[PDB]
């Protein structure tokens, strides 16, 4: 039984905090894909119209925490992947197939439920034109979106789109929230993406503010996260550094404030920990410990345990 | 084969207007085919391949009219922009190949009987890199076998209009008095434009235009999304006062039949969020929640 | 076995019209360019002078065409280039480009012909880069061939030699090139220089009739798998000719004009019965009467 | 035995004068670049973050001075590099790799203590591709260049292990800060700096976010100035004493005299590399006719710097 | 070591004018091998390499004074034009041309090599205002430090002249205040304007004595042609002189030469090429006569239509 | 016994036409170059200055000509060199010039000294450059011979100069030619520690017919030689009449074009024999001025 546009959008407030228009959007085109995938292809002697989906959006935003959360909403097979390390390839090609076999991983090598799953391409303003070979991937990986079958699986292209914000000026001529809200097809197309992309993805969402969660989960879930790589510079150390959740927090919202989205996160962080260091091999203690006292005050020190 | 009255007439089902557009491109077409069976050599004479260069505005239907070709014809067809190879691109160039023999099922004949569409030509009019894929892809329009192969160059060609008139009505009608040599004064070089010798050109859609291609077509959008809420148990009927909306909306943003889906789902979009959580027989739709996407479509129940 | 300059002419004779002098000094020069890679750069203790070629004529009167003409009647591999477009390591881009065509063969590559189109538009910094390959850096062997129409180039000649435009051109001079815009150290890399003359109306008329390839014999060949024998009378012939030179568009623009007269002929072709079509004059420049039909 | 960042700026402060803030990043950031080296790329399973440094301070604030002084302390190949050399020049970027084989010069051509080598490219801040003092398209592509080093790539050694720190100016930096800040002095305006500033100035998002330690330097202030004329172990007063003592004169600075210097140093907002320049026009003339004398010692006033009017005081 | 009013004094035989400059000059020499001999360290204190920079129109002497220095201390002097080195990484190899040079004409003594002079022509034009011409600026620092001769560079003393016509108005929009001559702008010359001209910070920090030349005037232009050991006139009344012929050259034509030297703006440099001109009818058809002197007057000189005064 | 510059010219009149202003100036340069070696470098006290020469004319105007003149006309050892073919490895090729100055002077170190050295194209190394100084070590003087005493003479076009000369005294170029000033080759692209070494400079008007003809034989690359070997790899031997190589020279003067319009004129004459000389079979083509000047008459053909 699939959940109403409304329940799709009323799960995502659990999850994603505010971005309405945008839940509207991606409740709208989730339920229409998936309405069409259980009719079938075919629907009374007409021929249904894919409808893939777009993120734009600022880094942080919650773009990739959206695209999560419906796959897990209905429980089908999710699966990531960087349109950066796509670029500059025309073995590539043979990888753009490599995030199908990984949907197939984590779908229990079930063609059918595969074919269900959806599929996340962050940074597709990236590739926008080496402009050649960058583009390649917009053709290489738009011969996924028609389906040769990934004809079934539903495709969300995310993006923050820099640019995006000023080529929409130099057409429509308020904020970047009712600048994005005027974002048309062939603004896109002056941005580096080419016609028969665009026309792939046919709807088309915009978030505003970033996402608190969004940001707490760029300082601890990726490979890389900003906490790992300090967790391991103290570890050298000798030394535990633990992040308790109000600091993660209000780090977020001091990234907020200054509206240096997740490009501001280091420079804050570096700023909580840096008399630590410089004082950290000069001493002799078992872990240090992270409070928001420490990071939204700035006046408290790091906790320490010896 | 069918005649160029047929393929003229199938076109008049997909494509709207543009007459004498599709009757060049039912020529130039016939005429490609004509020669693919009888041979390259006829009679002791050897005949001059007719490739095509469609010169409309965006969304006039340059693309439409290629894929309705292929269509027409049962042959395999492929799709291309211009602005993709321009500036290691050579072997990129024949990437096109391999996804019409993809679509072909790997047959070297009827892979040599596909169309080839590339987009938005008028882009790579230099300058050093733009004008390095004009030569590439002068490559295959000769043939190394992409010589039976029949392409057709779409593109806009925004400064066209004026460098007509600087030699030489209305748009169309400079459209019609276009010369290879207006073409060169652009941007392309003589060796590219004299391997396009058919040249067609599409006229700016007007309102009624807009508003068959929204019914008439087989996969028309409102059959879409009626088929869309026919699957919820619901009949979509959208009034005429609604689909000349859509059409004036397209106009004024100059997006052409592009900009016709665009419109379509903001209208339809609260509608569709909450369609699902009710229990009504139809929805009209009609032209005062399209021009101005103000009130909500009518539910009987 | 190398083809003599009577034999390479000869063979030019078939692709291009007229321009018979233009013909002889690209047969001579490029003769003597592949008979010294053949025997050597130096031969008998004397080192031989590269022969580049200059071509100097009119918007579509067979520059292109006699340059791709020869490469296609030595079996050498062929490659253009726009002066306009260029960029100093874009200058070896029309290297790669000559080696794609060649197969990555180093030694045919060498023995490959470059055309430079519009030099004439040419900006000094590419004068000197692309004389860095003349010379060869190796591009020493590879036939250089610089074409342009050099519309100013008819003055300043004019300036000095105080006929028609035909003349003047055969009265040109290093010198001359110098005041049109370039240097001296670039002129001095393109020794032999052929002039191309303008296709003239009787010019015009024996390309639509006498080349292999005459616009004529391809309509014909065209009308001929459909049962239906093409006549186009002379008046009609000339009449195209006309339509041209009042355009400037030289026989670059001949297609344009014989298609726009067979438009409405080739579309209700295929729907008829008949045994021959006649092309006459009213059809060609009036563009009013249909023309002839025999059944 | 590797100096804690304690260490290491309590030796940084026996050359340069104040930038108390920056040297305490400084310490921080080159302590853990070699705290990592001496470890290992990967640590516990975890990829250690490469901490190159970018320097923001007015010329002559001490920024060469420390990067020289950090490596000398660190018995590490030290190489310098102007980023005015990379821009103009389209086979520059094989120039840039320039600095390396410079590098393994000073190093003896040994492969590992050159990959334990530190970098220091100044003037950065005129690479950047902006409309403020309008070559962007070659300047920009120095960025993206010099920038492959940064990560890493006949000497097959290796740009990931050695230690960048690119200083520059960036006069227009103050501005845009306060652009985007606004709602106090430039000093404090630098410590408000953002990644997103050095955008809108004109560096581009994958070069910043190679550098992520920001260290700057604040404006020699008067008593800094001072100090620099005396303290130093090559201070120029104890240069100037030592070219009179050679003489068989005593050379006298007037406290009063060096703080005048200071101001004509600040007036002119040459920062310390004023100095010499100062110190030379006031002591020419007295230079230039002592060796044609025969006194004691030669007392330099303030009204030989400031006014420059009176002659020094002459003690026979 | 000659004191540098001694140095200054001696510099007045072959320089005229100038005073400020080799006052400078005088003193940085001094101070130079002052230190060489010495010794590099003293006292505890290491002493400051003075380099000199020299800021003066064509053909205002500061090639003269470079070499003229060196004959003053017998010190092995050679050239070089900062044009050689630009556009040039193979001349990273050809800066140390410039040393092995210096030791050719020092018989190959790596000690009074040391001792030598270097004057580099032309250092305002490399300035990038670009990378192969700001590449000799880093690269012919490294000389300006020190470093198979085996001769070290930090011994020789370098003096890098220039023009620098753009300074001019630099310094002008610098010291403006709100709302004098070139010689007076050029005094206020700071190190942060040479920055802004187009020179690294790294090079300006290496060349601390900077030294200005005025444009020369008309009576020091006079001077050039009579009072200098090698003056033009000397030469030429020597020239004449083993001709059996004495050359008389007269006030009003001295003065002559002098205009025609300034309105052609070359300064100094075009005085010869203004009294071959004159002098060269006369010297053509001279040791085919037999007089005891000849006379140049103005009318020959500004006119150049009467011919000199010939005395039998 | 020293010629005088009167006699010194007047022996130029029979190896060169017209050109009477610069060989006036060669006369007494070269004059009072010897009159000092002679004499010695100082005299009475004052040191006299060296007095070289730059040779300011168009290809082919006798610049060449003039130089060899002067040395048999002193009996003084010979030497040219191109400026052109001038590196760091050529540092060292400067001073080959020297070892060929010795090698034609029988190495006699006190002749070689007065030897002339000629440098033909300076105007091509003129940066708008280390040969400028490179060379420039030779101009003041360092086989342990000084080249403080060789008399040098520096031959160019310079093309560009007349543009720059013109831009300044704002007639026909050797009008123009005559207001050349030092400051003048400093914009065209020579450095002032090189003009200011050569003081004496002459300029020149007219082509020589004479010297024209030398280019089409003597040179290493003239046309004649390029042309015989063309037709030599045919198996056939290419004759240039005495008669037929004068009548090039004269009609490249009669379009004034100089030595830069002589290919234009041998290849207009050879044009027709190259074509169809593959499909013959002789022995040599005799090239007469009929076939030259006329135009009309064809090439002798030898079987």
């Amino acid at each position: 039984a699939l959940p109403t546009p409304h329940e799709i959008r009323n799960h995502l407030d659990d999850y994603v905090i505010g971005q309405e228009q945008a839940k509207k959007v991606l409740a709208v085109a989730v339920y229409n894909h998936y309405k069409r995938l259980r009719n079938g292809d075919t629907s009374n002697g007409v021929e249904l119209g894919k409808s893939n989906i777009l993120l734009i959006g600022p880094t942080g935003s919650g773009k990739t925490l959206l695209a999560e959360t419906l796959a897990r909403l209905l429980d089908v097979p999710f699966t990531m992947a960087d349109a950066t390390t796509l670029t500059e390839a025309g073995y590539v090609g043979e990888d753009v197939e490599n995030i199908i076999q990984k949907l197939l991983q984590k779908c229990d090598y079930d063609v059918q439920k595969a074919q269900r799953g959806i599929v996340y391409i962050d940074e597709i303003d990236k590739i926008s034109r080496r402009d050649v070979s960058g583009e390649g991937v917009q053709q290489a990986l738009l011969k996924l979106i028609e389906g040769t079958d990934t004809s079934k699986i539903l495709f969300i292209c995310g993006g923050a789109f820099a640019g995006l914000d000023k080529v929409i000026s130099h057409r429509v001529e308020a904020s970047e929230g009712e600048l994005l809200a005027q974002v048309e097809p062939e603004d896109l197309i002056k941005f580096g993406l080419i016609p028969e992309f665009i026309g792939r993805l046919p709807v088309v969402a915009t978030l505003n503010e970033l996402s608190e969660e969004a940001l707490i989960q760029i300082l601890k879930e990726p490979k890389n996260a900003l906490t790992k790589q300090y967790q391991a510079l103290f570890n050298l150390e000798g030394v535990d550094l633990e992040f308790r959740d109000e600091a993660l927090d209000a780090i977020a919202k001091k990234a907020m404030a200054r509206k240096t989205g997740a490009r501001g996160l280091r420079s804050i962080v570096e700023a909580a920990l840096l008399d630590t260091m410089y004082d950290l091999p000069s001493m002799e203690d078992v872990e240090k410990v992270v409070i928001d006292e420490s990071v939204i005050d700035g006046q408290s020190e790091p906790l320490l345990i010896y």
